[PDB]
């Protein structure tokens, strides 16, 4: 029944990239293929004079064979027409960290409280999304309250994605 494609996706309205700047910790996360960060992350976002939203983020990544590793990561984002739709480009302060360009919406945020991202990196033939990813932020790092966990888990569902997320670990790694 539901729509999931991702040309149906909701995004916030009017969203206000100075009210959004500040730390975020990411309490929940759903994986991309070759997924990169896996736990204890959390992200800095920053706007400048020009209006250019821009971020940096911390998190354990597990390169293979079980090797450990604190990226750190930076991020510049390029606006489009949707003023919650974002082209970011990424790259880690180290050479041989995963660099790209993905899609960054900002699906859903209250600024002070939760922010839900999601990103698209390859579309099915049939609008779905093939591969993507998507976290949940909050500002205190020790999770959300009720009244925003509750909205969040709508935003999950109206992704097509609400089964498929897990919880993000912040233990001091970094
Ligand atoms: C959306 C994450 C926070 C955005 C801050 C940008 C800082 C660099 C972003 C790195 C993008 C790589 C994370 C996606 C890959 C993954 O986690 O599996
Ligand atoms: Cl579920």
């Amino acid at each position: 029944e539901r729509d999931c494609r991702v040309s149906s996706f909701r995004v916030k309205e009017n969203f206000d990239k100075a009210r959004f700047s500040g730390t975020w910790y990411a309490m929940a996360k759903k994986d991309p293929e070759g997924l990169f960060l896996q736990d204890n992350i959390v992200a800095e976002f920053s706007v400048d004079e020009t209006g250019q939203m821009s971020a940096t983020a911390k998190g354990r990544v597990r390169l293979l064979n079980n090797w450990d590793v604190c990226a750190d990561m930076v991020g510049t984002f390029t606006d489009t027409e949707d003023p919650a739709k974002f082209k970011m480009k990424y790259w880690g302060v180290a050479s041989f960290l995963q660099k790209g360009n993905d899609d960054h919406w900002i699906v859903d945020t209250d600024y002070d409280t939760y922010a839900v991202q999601y990103s698209c990196r390859l579309l099915n033939l049939d609008g779905t999304c093939a591969d993507s990813y998507s976290f949940v932020f909050s500002r205190d790092p020790n999770g959300l309250p009720p009244e925003a966990q509750k909205i969040v888990r709508q935003r999950q569902e109206e992704l097509c994605l609400a089964r498929q997320y897990r919880l993000i670990v912040h233990n001091g790694y970094c």
